[PDB]
RNA sequence: GCGCGCGCGC
RNA sequence: GCGCGCGCGC
């Protein structure tokens, strides 16, 4: 891909000038375009500047580990001839290695900021003066408290409380700068600038002279909304809601206070939300005593998600899929397995379903968004026949519906449906496609093509004309300040920064007081005495440990199958309340420097007041203001 | 374990 | 800000 011998476009040169001429600049570009190419560009030029005698250091800044990973190869193989050393830095190297040194002896380090956030902070890196370039990719991301944004601020720190060394050249890299909470042009404007003046940047980087051939090669889709109605009478979901009451109610006999199990709120029968809780609540109750009733609460909850999944496809296709899924599924139960509760559960479902099937088979009942769908699909296809058509659900259980209908629709003949002979490709997650329908779905970032958006949901539609007048506003905003003098824009950009580090600087929090009275934790969930306060150790800062062989009786502890290390300790285990029937997520089991230690969560414990009663609920360690002792290997 | 960002609700 | 959820990082 990014491998071949790049010959650049008109609009990557373009785009790469300013740069070249030493400018702080943010390269905003559309993705897939050449952006990386673009930072190829300015890299090779910025190393190649230096007369013999001097050399450049160049860093680039990536978020995800993959991204890491494929600009590494990138940047190192085309700097192969040129002789530079590249290497880079992950929290999969690091802390293996002295990190000062490896940006020493090499010419371009590809980076996660949070290792130079780390470094800086730490003082192994001394200044920003060892790099004269600094790449930022995703650059929108340099604001709030973001390891981009706080790179910037020593950055920005160097340079307004003037320092002696040179500050290296900045280069952000990005598709759509943003405007934040922006309702007017020149608040968008304002954002712009300052963002701009968090990266120091007086120059935004558009495509100007070589739109046209940027258009020709961008994907950009005619966007289409369509409202659709959905049924007024659903008699359907009435009746599997009793029966998700009846089954909740029969998993509340073996589980009191299941309403208190999980800590998602206020859930609600056919959304993804219940799922989710389903999910929690499976989690909380992992499967001696305790393990059959766990069982059970698992059948309970599995019959429960397969009502859910039943509801969104009664919601989404039609009564008839729903029906024919539970009985799919019920039909499965019977097979393979009988057990008492099973047999009970598949027996109350039975007592329904004549009047199930009813409402199912009930004209009155049939789906009036199927009716828009298969319409936009004839008007579609009765123009262009050769269209290849990708179609966006929200549910596993709804493409098979989808396909299913469609296969059965005779206004549909004309289709061949697939999850080069398909039509349609029917789908959950993820170009080449001339038509694109989201079909009340919840997401379009990756020759003559257009994108349908099918919802009964105001609110969607809402946030997407939203979301479209934002772009206006800041592409307005963009061509305006791209009008400007750059001495101005540096000026006022200046100004910026200075009020921005004066508010760093004066709302610095100020140092709290700890209550130095002893306190107990307790289990969140079954109240248990955990331990106390003044066994509490703290571990670089932000870590806490227990001291004593007292509080090793008090945990059981599961193997992690995910042991991930990190640049303090490696997570080895996960940790549970010992009562064997509570078993709540405490936290997890570490190696820390040769030590077999546990770690803890403020948010599985309760804080009681001993001489009263009283208790407290924390959800961070740095809202818990009580005496925190540091730890000594002792 | 902690940190960062985003979405939804109040 | 709080609650919940998603995503990413050390
Ligand atoms: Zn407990």
């Amino acid at each position: 891909n990014l491998y071949s011998p790049f010959k650049p476009r008109n609009y990557q040169l373009e785009l790469a000038l300013p740069a070249m001429k030493g400018k702080n600049t943010i390269i905003c570009a559309p993705t897939g375009c050449g952006k990386t190419f673009v930072s190829l560009l300015i890299c090779e030029h910025h190393l190649k500047k230096f007369p013999q005698g001097q050399k450049g250091k160049v860093v680039f800044f990536a978020n995800q580990i993959p991204v890491y990973e494929q600009n590494k190869s990138v940047f190192s193989k085309y700097f192969e001839r040129h002789g530079y050393r590249v290497t880079g830095i992950s929290g999969a190297t690091a802390e293996n290695v002295p990190v000062e040194q490896i940006v020493e002896n090499n010419d371009i380090i590809i980076l996660t900021p949070q290792i130079l956030v780390n470094n800086l902070k730490k003082g192994t890196i001394p200044s920003l003066s060892i790099f004269t370039l600094m790449i930022f990719d995703e650059c929108h991301n340099t604001s709030k408290q973001h390891p981009y944004n706080m790179i910037m601020f020593n950055y920005l720190d160097q340079k307004l409380g003037g320092s002696s060394g040179p500050l290296p050249q900045v280069i952000g890299l990005t598709a759509s700068v943003g405007v934040g909470d922006a309702k007017t042009t020149d608040e968008a404007l304002d954002y712009i600038c300052k963002l701009c003046a968090s990266l120091d940047a007086s120059v935004i980087a558009t495509v100007k002279h070589n739109l046209e051939e940027l258009e020709q090669v961008v994907y950009k889709p005619q966007k289409f909304f369509r409202k659709v109605e959905s049924r007024i009478s659903d008699k359907f979901k009435y009746i599997i809601a009793q029966l998700m009451r009846d089954t909740e109610s029969l998993a509340k006999r073996i589980c009191k206070d299941l309403e208190n199990l999980s800590q998602i709120q206020n859930r609600e029968f056919g959304t993804q939300k219940y799922e989710q809780w389903i999910v929690t609540v499976q989690k909380a109750c992992m499967v001696d005593e305790e393990s059959r009733i766990c069982k059970a609460l698992f059948l309970y909850t599995s019959h429960l998600r397969k009502y859910n999944d039943a509801l969104i496809i009664s919601e989404h296709a039609r009564m008839k899929d729903a029906l024919d899924y539970l009985k799919d599924f019920f039909s499965n139960v019977r097979a393979a397995g009988f057990d008492e509760i099973e047999q009970d559960l598949t027996q109350r479902f039975e007592e329904k379903l004549q009047e199930l099937e009813s409402v199912s088979r009930d004209p009155s009942n049939e789906n009036p968004k199927l009716e828009d769908l298969c319409f936009i699909l004839q008007e579609e296809y009765h123009l262009n026949p050769e269209t290849i058509t990708i179609l966006f659900v929200k549910t596993r259980a709804l493409v098979d519906a989808l396909k299913n209908w469609i296969e059965g629709n005779p206004k549909l003949s004309f289709l061949k449906p697939g999850i080069h002979n398909i039509l349609i490709a029917t789908s959950v997650a993820d170009a080449q496609c001339n038509l694109v329908i989201l079909y009340e779905y919840v997401v379009i970032k990756m020759r003559g093509s257009k994108c349908f958006l099918l919802t009964s949901n105001a609110g969607v539609i809402e946030k997407e004309q939203i979301n479209m007048y934002k772009e206006k506003m800041m592409n307005d905003s963009i061509l305006r300040l791209q009008t400007w003098d750059e001495a101005v824009f540096r000026e006022k950009i200046l100004h910026i920064q200075t009020h921005e580090k004066f508010i760093r600087d004066s709302q610095e929090k100020p140092k709290p007081v700890p209550d130095k009275e002893n306190k107990k934790l307790l289990c969140r969930k079954c109240k248990a005495l955990a331990c106390y306060t003044a066994d509490v150790r703290v571990i670089e800062d932000c870590h806490y440990t227990v001291l004593g062989d007292a509080f090793k009786e008090c945990f059981v502890s599961r193997p992690h199958p995910k042991p991930k290390q990190f640049s303090s300790f490696e997570k080895r285990a996960k940790i549970f309340c010992a009562r064997q029937n509570c078993s709540h997520d405490w936290g997890i089991h570490v190696k820390y420097k040769t030590f077999e230690i546990p770690v803890i969560k403020i948010e599985s414990f309760v804080v009681e007041d001993i001489a009263t009663g009283v208790q407290t609920l924390y959800s961070k360690w740095k809202d818990f203001h009580f005496e925190k002792i540091p730890f000594d290997p002792a």
